[PDB]
Parts: C-alpha cells; structure tokens; sequence
C-alpha cells in the first residue's frame, strides 16, 4: 500500500555526494535543471542516472514539493516504474537521482521516428505502461497525470512511468467533479495507447479545451491512429467508456496486451483524421 506524503528518508536513501558524477544537462524541471551522470553503488557497481537538481535560493515549499516526489517515487519498485537511486539533502544543491532512461519523454521519442516500430514493438512498450501502471493501481496510488510525455523509455525500449509530482487525459468524471480513481487512471491509460499509436500526435491536437470536455461529453472520441489495429483501437474505446466501472482494470489491460504478444497475427486486422468519431 502507497501512503501519501501530506519523511523523504522514509523510502529514500542519503546519497554521498562522492559517489555522484555530473555528465551534461538534459533537461530543465519546475525545481530545477536534470541532467545525466553515474552513481557509484556501495558494492562499487557504476550505473547511469539521472539527476534533479534543486535551484538554488529555493523556497522551503519548493523543498517540500521537490522532495515529495522522492517520497512517493521511492515507495514503487517495480520494472516498469522509474527507480529511485536515493536523494542528497545532506549538501547542496539537494538533489534526486533515477535510473537513467536513455531515449528520453516517450512522446517526443515517437514524434522523431513517426511510422518506425513494428506493432509489436509498440504493444511491447504499452504493456511496459500497463504493468507499471498495474502496480501503482495496486498500491493505491492514483497518478492522475499519466500522459506519454509522463513515460519515459530506455536504450531497450522498456517504458516505465514517471512524473510523481491535464484535460486532454483526463476522465470525464475528474473534470466534471475531481473524481480521480484507478479507473480514471485507465481513462488516461487509453489516451496515452492512442499517443503511442500515433507516434506522439497531440491528444485532440490544439481543440479548444471547452470543446475537448463537451466533445467527450457528447460521445466522441479519437479516432484510429492510421494503420491501427482493430484490437487496439477498440482497447482504447474500452478504456474511454463513459462509465467508469464498464472500463478495464490495469490486470486486463496487461492481460490483454500479452494476448496480442502471444499471438501477433491477431494485430493484422486493421481498423477501417483529425476530426472526432462518434463512438
Ligand atoms: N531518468 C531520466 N533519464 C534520462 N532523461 C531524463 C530522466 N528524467 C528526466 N529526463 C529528461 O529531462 C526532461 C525533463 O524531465 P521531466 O521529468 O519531464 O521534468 P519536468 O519538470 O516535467 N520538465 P518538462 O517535462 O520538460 O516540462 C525529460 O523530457 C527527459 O528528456
Ligand atoms: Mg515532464
């Protein structure tokens, strides 16, 4: 079981700043830059990681919110969840080190190679995200804010969720009335199928957000992404149903998606834009 945070040392481990080295920046967060580096491990063991930084002359409430996400993070070890290397508060800068996850945000991974993987590569990466997501669901946890630029992908392609810290991801019943659950998470969990389908195509591409919620209201979702299995495509749907007890749980979705694996001829059945489908 997850519990919420509202300590960090609770489900983190104090990093010496010895054992860290600084390659090149990555990345620039809310709290600070990221970049890349390695962690030299009690048994002598080099790995690569990623490293947050906390910018200097931070409020104490960038603190708490900074390391609030290593608190949450640290509670998850599972394959498809970013681990938690350990965090540096002892010194300064404060920092948060990951695994490091050599391709990067899976949205803008699919956006440079549009059309490039095998349906089977991309079922691969999407029960990465369902497994992951299996456990979070497990634990309790409510992400709220799974997207594909909130996935982050490996040298071996393995996708694992991040950001433990959105309109167009959200269920019609969280925007409605806040009313976030692991079924809106599967909600999400659909959008971000449709993401990886379409190579990281925008969710509703730049539809007013008035329009995205009464859209959705009404009964329209996004169509299939070109060349997308039948079964994929009616996944998703799945995952969009307006009812959010008639939607899968992350145990089906991964089960599902093995099928698929299993089975690789079942994904040549292809179904039939940027105009919404009713239905
Ligand atoms: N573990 C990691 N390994 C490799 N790169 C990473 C890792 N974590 C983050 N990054 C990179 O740093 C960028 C920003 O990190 P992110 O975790 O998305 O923080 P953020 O505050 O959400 N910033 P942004 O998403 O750019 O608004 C990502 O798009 C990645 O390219
Ligand atoms: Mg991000």
């Amino acid at each position: 079981t997850y519990v919420d945070p509202h300590t960090v040392h609770e489900f983190a481990k104090e990093l010496d700043a010895t054992n860290i080295s600084i390659d090149k920046v990555v990345g620039a967060g809310e709290f600070g830059e990221v970049c890349s580096g390695r962690l030299k491990l009690p048994s002598k063991k080099e790995i690569s990681v990623a490293i947050k930084t906390l910018k200097v002359g931070y409020t104490e409430k960038q603190r708490r919110d900074f390391l609030g996400e290593a608190s949450i993070m640290g509670q998850f070890d599972h394959p498809n969840i970013i681990r938690l290397e350990g965090v540096v508060t002892k010194s300064k800068p404060v920092m948060i080190v990951t695994e490091y996850m050599e391709n990067g945000s899976l949205d803008s991974f699919l956006r440079k190679h549009d059309a490039q993987f095998t349906v089977i590569q991309l079922v691969g990466m999407l029960r990465g995200i369902a497994s992951g997501m299996k456990y979070l669901s497990d634990m309790g946890y409510v992400h709220r804010d799974l997207a594909a630029r909130n996935i982050l992908i490996n040298s071996n392609l393995v996708c694992k969720v991040s950001d433990f810290g959105p309109i167009r991801w959200t269920s019609p019943e969280a925007i409605a009335y806040r009313k976030f659950t692991s079924a809106s998470d599967v909600w999400s969990y659909g959008i971000v199928l449709w993401e990886v389908m379409s190579y990281g195509e925008r969710p509703y591409w730049e539809m007013s957000n008035q329009d995205v919620i009464k859209a959705v209201d009404e009964g329209y979702r996004l169509p299939p992404p070109m060349d997308c299995p039948a079964a994929l495509y009616q996944l998703m749907l799945d995952c969009w149903q307006k009812d959010r007890n008639n939607r899968p749980k992350f145990e089906q979705i991964v089960s599902i998606l093995d099928k698929l694996i299993r089975n690789p001829g079942s994904l040549k059945i292809i179904t039939s834009p940027s105009n919404l489908l009713l239905d």
